[PDB]
């Protein structure tokens, strides 16, 4: 597999089982929080990171559960982090849900239960505020019409609108008619730094887990988990709140089963952006971990081939871009899944040392 800056295990099966990574780079303090759910989802962990360029590599310090980030008597899923370069505030967007209730009861039950919350830090993620529950406010009448939702899971959006707005990917299960609950992607969105706000139009039908990311004229870009054999992607010339056009990109492979969520970003392209993306290649499991570039985003088909990132077991993904490599291309982070969920490893590399004919 490509060569990489490091490769560590940086959340492992114990005491308890952790899933559902989330990666945040706070650009001027050279580090990272790394965020996952520590399951028995009850709550969910954090641990900081410095990033020292001499030796190629990130200290982490120790686990540590962000209390604030609950409701009484729910279970905390889907850490979905975002730093509001404007105000200075890191904010933390994550899914509430009753303890007696599980998943599948979720997916279909008719009866939707799970909450939108937040929680704030002005210290970099040290101490964080009370939770808000921003459910009524940000989804109105339309919470009756869902059986459930979700954020992320995985880094948020921010804008370089004249607001700075902030974008949070979502999903959620629409009762639509006989059937089941069928999932549609979208995006809540705030024009005043998280004061207010507003729940975006729905992409095409049949797309879960999704990721937003900016391109240069100002348009963003949606990457979802869908049900069929490939991934789904939609573009927004309007801040999010309006995915018109959609379509599968068969050259991103989703494995067999439900698929499996990915991650995708953007990061100042070498040549004004491009786009990188990692999810499981392996078309009939969730196995190896790979690297894809668009240096000419949002074009589907420009979408190249994937580079091996690690091999074996490998699910859920969140990427970060770090700025200016060693080797002066643009630094990757990554976290991810794996070894059948037996732990969440964090992998650090360029672009030169992933896509060398593109550097
Ligand atoms: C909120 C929640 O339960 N998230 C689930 C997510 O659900 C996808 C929709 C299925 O219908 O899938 C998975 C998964 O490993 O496949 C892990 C997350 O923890």
């Amino acid at each position: 597999s490509l060569p990489v800056l490091q490769k560590e295990s940086v959340f492992q099966s114990g005491a308890h089982a952790y899933r559902i990574p989330a990666l945040l780079y706070l650009p001027g303090q050279q580090s990272l929080l790394a965020f996952a759910e520590q399951r028995a989802a009850e709550l969910i962990v954090l641990r900081r990171g410095d990033y020292d360029a001499p030796t190629h590599q990130v200290q982490w310090q120790a686990q540590e559960v962000v209390a604030q980030a609950r409701l009484d008597g729910h279970r905390s899923m889907n850490p979905c982090p975002l730093y509001d370069a404007q105000t200075g505030t890191l904010f933390l967007f994550f899914i509430a849900i009753p303890g007696q209730v599980t998943e599948q009861q979720q997916l279909q039950t008719r009866a939707n239960v799970t909450r939108l919350c937040q929680v704030t830090s002005t210290d970099h993620g040290r101490t964080w505020s009370s939770p808000r529950d921003l459910t009524d406010a940000a989804i109105g009448p339309a919470y009756r019409e869902w059986s459930t939702f979700a954020v992320g899971p995985g880094h948020c959006l921010q804008l370089n609108d004249r607001a700075r707005s902030l974008v949070v990917p979502a999903y959620a299960y629409r009762k639509l008619h006989i059937q089941r609950p069928i999932p549609s992607a979208f995006c809540f969105l705030s024009h005043d730094h998280g004061r207010t706000w507003a729940r975006g139009h729905f992409v095409a039908q049949d797309t879960l887990e999704c990721q937003v990311a900016e391109v240069e004229q100002r348009v963003v870009t949606l990457n979802a988990r869908s049900h069929l054999r490939a991934r789904v992607q939609a573009q927004s010339t309007n801040d999010g709140l309006d995915f018109q056009e959609s379509q599968l990109v068969k050259k991103l492979v989703e494995p067999p089963p439900q698929g499996c969520q990915g991650s995708v970003i953007s990061f100042p392209s070498p040549r004004a952006q491009w786009l990188l993306y990692t999810h499981p290649t392996h078309s009939w499991q969730r196995a190896d971990l790979g690297a894809y570039l668009n240096p000419r985003p949002p074009a589907p088909e420009a979408w190249s081939e994937p580079v091996l990132l690690a091999k074996g077991s490998c699910a859920y993904s969140d990427l970060q871009s770090m700025g200016t490599g060693p080797d002066g291309s643009p630094l990757f982070g990554c976290l991810y899944e794996a070894n059948d969920y037996e732990e969440i490893v964090f992998l650090m590399f360029t672009l030169k040392q992933a896509f060398p004919a593109e550097y």
